[PDB]
């Protein structure tokens, strides 16, 4: 892995990001969910790097990246991604993928950096903003995690993050996810919770998208259910919708091979070298 100070248009202007960068050629950036880290995309990074250059950062406040206290807006996280791509000399187009909060970041990136997208991968996410109660629950989480740490978040979220088959067949996956949550920096968790609460409604952004989009959801996702994600996909032009069987909210971890294959086959169609040159 790498750790670099990048220049970002968001406050505070410079931030240290930890990231993986594996493979050569056409760039695919994968953005983790809340309150996880870059390791949730490990299988896809390790497999897709035979064909693509896969960049997987820890977002501000997560994993090994710098923690910026206050509010970490989705826009700021997108600005950081643009700054990372700038640092790396990836100033043309990328494919940007995100899961859950990472999807929110992807929408913020599409708003501001549309000409930098060859494609979007939206996993287990939604375009609507938080409802008022959901916003308040963000704030409650933020205020508590600063003091108590994320154990209470793991307790609440783990049963909702993965399907029954994952608990049975892959207890090691459950434990990896649990350790991601338990290790998440408290002030980073708080800042991102507050940022999610104030994110805009991206519903109307979707019909205005101008790149191919893959929408992926676990069959048993309890947080962003497949029915809702299918409806979201029907608002996005040039979309492909895939349900991953026997996965909940975290298909990349729960059904890694199925996710890798879905992404690989779509990338082959959408993210070509001639498209990069011209
Ligand atoms: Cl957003
Ligand atoms: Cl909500």
């Amino acid at each position: 892995a790498q750790r670099v100070k990048i220049t970002t248009t968001a406050t505070p202007g410079e931030i240290e990001l930890a990231f993986e960068d594996t493979g050569t050629g056409l760039p695919v950036l994968l953005v983790h969910g809340f309150p996880l880290d870059r390791t949730m995309w490990k299988a896809q990074r390790e497999e897709l790097c035979d064909e693509f250059r896969v960049i997987v950062p820890d977002l501000r406040g997560f994993g090994e990246s710098q923690v910026i206290p206050g509010v970490a807006t989705m826009e700021a996280m997108a600005d950081d991604l643009a700054g990372l791509c700038n640092h790396l000399g990836l100033t043309g187009k990328i494919v940007l993928g995100g899961l859950s909060m990472g999807g929110y970041v992807a929408f913020a990136f599409a708003r501001k950096y549309r000409d930098r997208l060859a494609g979007l991968i939206l996993c287990d996410t939604r375009a609507r903003p938080d409802s008022p109660e959901a916003k308040e629950n963000r704030r409650r989480v933020a205020e508590r995690v600063r003091r108590e740490g994320p154990g209470f978040i793991a307790e609440e979220m783990i049963p909702r993050l993965c399907c029954e088959s994952t608990f049975r067949n892959h207890p090691e996956v459950i434990e990896k996810i649990r350790q991601m949550i338990l290790s998440a920096p408290p002030e980073g968790v708080a800042a991102a919770a507050l940022g999610m609460a104030e994110r805009p409604d991206s519903t109307d952004l979707l019909p205005a998208l101008s790149c191919p989009t893959l929408v992926l959801v676990g069959q048993f996702d309890a947080i962003s259910p497949p029915e809702e994600m299918e409806a979201m996909a029907r608002t996005i032009p040039q979309s492909q919708f895939v349900v991953i069987p026997d996965a909940g909210h975290l298909p990349p971890m729960e059904q890694p091979e199925r996710v890798t294959q879905a992404i690989r086959e779509w990338l082959r169609k959408v993210h070509t070298e001639a498209g990069h040159h011209h």
